[PDB]
């Protein structure tokens, strides 16, 4: 399942997986709330193909504005440690599931 990611694991994460999935979220952001479960089922459907990571943004600033990720829901692919897709606001689980098979072997 989703695990959380901060400002201090967050490159040490990227760093030992091949693919990461991070949700930049907020609890204030009802759009977040929505694909909280829909990540879910994805980090299933990919498990061992795929760590689906979260970075609360009111936590981690610093984070969010490495990336400059001013409006969430956002979501970020890395693969290798690079980011290599972007998703942003709530949008159907096929969306994710494109993106990150575009990815995969």
């Amino acid at each position: 399942k989703p695990i959380e990611v901060t400002d201090q694991n967050f490159d040490e994460t990227l760093g030992q997986h091949p693919l990461v999935l991070v949700d930049f979220w907020a609890e204030w952001c009802a759009p977040c709330r929505m694909i909280a479960p829909i990540l879910e089922e994805i980090a299933k459907e990919y498990e061992g193909k795929l760590l689906v990571a979260k970075l609360d943004v009111d936590e981690n600033p610093k984070t969010a504005m490495r990336y400059r990720v001013m409006s969430i829901p956002t979501v970020i692919l890395f693969k290798d440690g690079q980011p290599v897709e972007v998703l942003v606001g709530a949008q159907p689980k096929r969306n994710y599931q494109a993106k990150i098979e575009k990815h995969l072997p």
